[PDB]
């Protein structure tokens, strides 16, 4: 889930807004645009997408329509670090290890906060 791991986000980052910190950035961190991305940051969001849907596909849920941004999560916070959920079918899940480790990118990855902002021209 994106608003539910949209929580714990703003504990990753002590920080401020989960997304938009994302949204446009290199390309289009989590939220935003389409294509590839900038940064070993920005990656995460090839794979916060290319591992967000497959819920989708799923093994454990086999049903269309899912949407890429919505299943899982029962979570935490510590430092800044959480958890993710406390129950798991995949459905859930196997989404909620995509998001976690997209909070673990996000909190920290080889980051940089320098080609936020943007635009897909330059950039992407
Ligand atoms: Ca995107």
């Amino acid at each position: 889930a994106l608003w539910q791991f949209r929580s714990m986000i703003k504990c990753a980052i002590p920080g401020s807004h989960p997304l938009m910190d994302f949204n446009n950035y290199g390309c289009y961190c989590g939220l935003g645009g389409s294509g590839t991305p900038v940064d070993e940051l920005d990656r995460c969001c090839e794979t916060h997408d290319n591992c967000y849907r497959d819920a989708k596909n799923l093994d454990s849920c086999k049903f269309l329509v899912d949407n890429p941004y919505t299943e899982s999560y029962s979570y935490s916070c510590s430092n800044t670090e959480i958890t993710c959920n406390s129950k798991n079918n995949a459905c859930e899940a196997f989404i909620c290890n995509c998001d976690r480790n997209a909070a673990i990118c996000f909190s920290k990855a080889p980051y940089n906060k320098e080609h936020k902002n943007l635009d897909t021209k330059k950039y992407c």
